[PDB]
């Protein structure tokens, strides 16, 4: 209403985040503009076969360490949202031969204690490397050195759990990933091993709607944001920017005025042409958006007329040993989560989550049929009577699912990526110093973005430099 107006793209997690920081501060008169028709971007429930499942962030990654994960007493003490610990300490008992079975379980243990010991070597080696990230390299290179052979992983069994330990994790192979940046990884340093799967029918963006509601006035009667500094609907589309302040067009013909702008558009949406900067935004700045990785990690969701898979102690999660590296290969239960559901999950990332998510849903049913076949023959399995193939990729607000470092990439760089662009300020997952691609990471990153503009607007200190 009164002082410097800020406009916030997008309504995501540090959206929302950015612009309560900013509120707190004194900013109010504040407009966010989010593309769809809801707050919450990749905190996403949905109805498959008659429960509320993710489509996107399922897990608060990083519980019971030595800090405090901001989003976990959110979701533990304050929504008291159902979420439960996953448990993986009985992967070696349930990873599937490509043809019938399991294999042995001390055979599996032995390789996962191997693989366990390489990363841990990765660690120490990573622990040395120079801060300028000059000595940096690629998972995969340090697994090399250690293995003493020209490549990783090369075996069915193997590679499932190579799969498992890095792509599972970061949505691409450990070969394109920077040593230096995620073994170890400060999420799991810093806020604990521990990750908690949510599975409530709020939906896990209920921690994004409980911070929305602490600045947005919203209806005393049915809950719902109403505050008209909230725009739906609202496509970003062209940022002009000047010395003087900024024009903000959406793609409905409107044309908004502020003195600065926040943009908490995906990595990905920074990559496309969805939002044209005028003029345009510097080469390095460039650079740097086009170096980082925007990772694409699919949720394939499946109900069965029965339940032909075994449930019980160390039964959620099993692996599929195929020869074709990243098919078909991490494999979720829901006995605990949704109780007589009948419902599997299977994760795809990156070079397969491209394919799949190009395919017809029945193409696709129909290779995860003939797999599961395998995995269990010599039981009746029936065809999967519902499918849920999540398009995060193809989806023009998104274009991924979250970010991953790649080598080459060094911290200077990254820290060009979150640098500001005259009256243009960076925010989402993807300028969250050490927590990219995480819930908590745009959490974070949406204060951090807010008090760097917070520090330009009252303090008047708007020089930031890149480090
Ligand atoms: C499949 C998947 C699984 C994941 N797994 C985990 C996990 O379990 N645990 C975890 O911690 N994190 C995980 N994440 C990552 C986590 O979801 C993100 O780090 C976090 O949600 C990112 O929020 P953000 O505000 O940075 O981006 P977003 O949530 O994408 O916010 C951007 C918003 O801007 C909007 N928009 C984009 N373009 C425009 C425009 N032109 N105009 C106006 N609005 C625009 C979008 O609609 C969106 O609402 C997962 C993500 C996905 C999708
Ligand atoms: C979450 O809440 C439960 C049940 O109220 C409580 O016992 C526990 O302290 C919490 N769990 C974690 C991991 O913080």
């Amino acid at each position: 209403t009164v002082g410097p107006r800020v406009i916030v793209v997008g309504a995501g997690m540090s959206g929302i985040s950015a612009a309560k920081r900013l509120s707190e501060a004194g900013i109010t008169d504040l407009l966010i503009l989010e593309a769809t028709d809801h707050i919450g971007g990749r905190m996403h429930k949905t109805n498959f076969a008659g429960i509320n499942v993710e489509l996107g962030a399922n897990w608060v990654e990083g519980v019971n360490g030595g800090k405090m994960n901001p989003i976990w007493p959110i979701v533990n003490s304050t929504l008291k949202l159902r979420n439960f610990r996953s448990d993986f300490d009985y992967l070696a008992q349930n990873v599937y031969k490509e043809d019938g079975g399991v294999y042995d379980e001390d055979y599996v243990q032995k390789r996962i204690e191997l693989a366990d010991s390489v990363e841990e070597m990765g660690e120490k080696l990573s622990a040395t490397l120079h801060a300028s990230g000059r000595d940096d390299m690629s998972i995969l290179a340090m697994q090399r050195l250690n293995e003493h052979q020209p490549n990783g992983p090369a075996t069915p069994v193997d590679m499932v759990v190579d799969y498992y330990k890095f792509d599972y994790e970061f949505a691409e192979p450990p070969r394109v990933t920077s040593l230096q940046n995620t073994v170890p990884l400060a999420t799991f340093s810093d806020f604990g091993d521990d990750v908690y799967f949510v599975a409530d029918q709020r939906g896990y963006e209920a921690v994004v709607y409980y911070l929305a509601g602490q600045y947005l006035k919203t209806d005393d009667k049915s809950g719902k944001i109403v505050d008209p500094r909230l725009q739906l609907n609202k496509v970003v589309r062209e940022i002009k920017y000047s010395p003087g302040g900024v024009t903000v067009k959406t793609e409905d013909n409107s044309v908004y005025s502020a003195d600065y702008v926040m943009v908490s558009a995906s990595l990905g949406v920074l990559q496309s042409d969805l939002i044209q900067f005028k003029p345009k935004l510097p080469t390095w700045k460039v650079r740097a958006i086009y170096q980082f990785d925007m990772a694409v990690y699919t949720m394939i969701f499946l109900k069965f007329p029965r339940k032909f898979w075994p449930e019980g102690k160390g039964r959620e999660f099993f692996l599929y040993a195929s020869s074709r590296r990243g098919y078909y290969g991490v494999w979720q239960e829901f006995e605990k989560q949704y109780p007589d559901a009948n419902v599997l999950l299977v994760t795809v990332t990156d070079e397969e989550s491209r394919r799949i998510e190009q395919q017809s849903d029945e193409q696709t049913k129909a290779e995860i049929m003939q797999v599961l076949r395998k995995m269990f023959p010599g039981k009746d399995v029936p065809d999967a009577t519902d499918i849920l193939v999540p398009r995060w990729w193809s989806d023009r607000f998104y274009k991924g699912t979250f970010s991953n470092w790649p080598v080459g990439v060094n911290r200077y760089e990254y820290d060009q990526l979150r640098a500001p662009v005259g009256r243009v300020y960076f925010t989402g997952e993807h300028t969250s110093e050490h927590y990219n691609g995480y819930v908590h990471g745009a959490y974070l990153s949406g204060i951090d973005s807010a008090e760097i503009l917070i520090n330009c607007a009252q303090k008047k200190m708007c020089k930031y430099h890149v480090q």
